[PDB]
RNA sequence: AGUUUAACUGGGGCGGUUGCCUCCUAAAAUGUAACGGAGGCGCCCAAAGGUUCCCUCAACCUGGACGGCAAUCAGGUGUUGA
């Protein structure tokens, strides 16, 4: 009875546009976004685990889902890290949660991006993938700026079903992220 | 005053060893020496035990920023090279 505007968009207009613009043999060659990944590894828990709790608090308030933290999958003396210390916080999505969060992000954080300049095609990998790292956490609405103690990191990435980068870029710009003009 | 004050030893003495475990020497059953070649043990564990269940890496291209050659990542060749 309730469902996200991007879900509808995908069903009716994005799918039709991509089909027309690439002449797929079948309807569903249309790649579809698979997983929005939201993790973080500070690397500072090796000296103090207090900041990890705050980062997870930010992740929970941003998502409402309870992020996990992983240990030192290997151990490195140079990084002063031993296996078993928690360094990486994760929080994942799927489906309606994926696209509600994506709509909120596109509507709020992107126009809210200080000195926003658009994102380039070239950080793809040719297989329809898209991932990079957030300047600052404070960009988000539900988070409180008066309570942020130290500027820490967040990431909410997107992925595709695209076989190559061509379809990935086509559908992604159809969704309408701010690609550069070069 | 009665006694003790090791053996191995390529002469003795000084060095080193003295039991146990792994490999090679070992001639494709076992076994098989040398002061031959090389390494460890005199523990750890209420779970690192039992069982049931889930699942499997690392190699890999990219980076909304720190964050770098490497921190967490997901897309999608991935057969122990972890
Ligand atoms: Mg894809
Ligand atoms: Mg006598
Ligand atoms: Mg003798
Ligand atoms: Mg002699
Ligand atoms: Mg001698
Ligand atoms: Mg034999
Ligand atoms: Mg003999
Ligand atoms: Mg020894
Ligand atoms: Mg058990
Ligand atoms: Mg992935």
């Amino acid at each position: 009875k309730a469902l996200p505007r991007l879900k509808q968009r995908y069903r009716e207009e994005i799918r039709e546009a991509l089909q027309q613009e690439f002449n797929y043999a079948n309807v569903m060659q249309i790649p579809g976004v698979v997983k929005v990944v939201v993790n973080m590894g500070v690397g500072d828990a090796a000296r103090d685990a207090k900041l990890i709790n705050g980062a997870i608090n930010d992740l929970a308030l941003i998502t409402g889902q309870k992020p996990e933290v992983r240990r030192a999958r290997k151990s490195i003396a140079q990084f002063k890290l031993r296996e078993g210390m928690p360094i990486g916080a994760r929080v994942t999505l799927r489906g309606d949660r994926m696209w509600e969060f994506l709509d909120r992000l596109i509507s709020i954080a992107l126009p809210r991006i200080r000195d926003f300049r658009g994102l380039s095609p070239k950080q793809f990998d040719g297989t329809g993938n898209y991932t990079f790292g957030l300047n600052e956490q404070s960009m988000f609405h539900e988070i409180d700026v008066d309570s942020i103690d130290r500027p820490r990191g967040m990431d909410i990435t997107v992925v595709t079903t695209a076989t190559n980068d061509a379809e990935g870029r086509a559908l992604l710009r159809a969704l309408g992220f701010p690609f550069k003009e070069n």
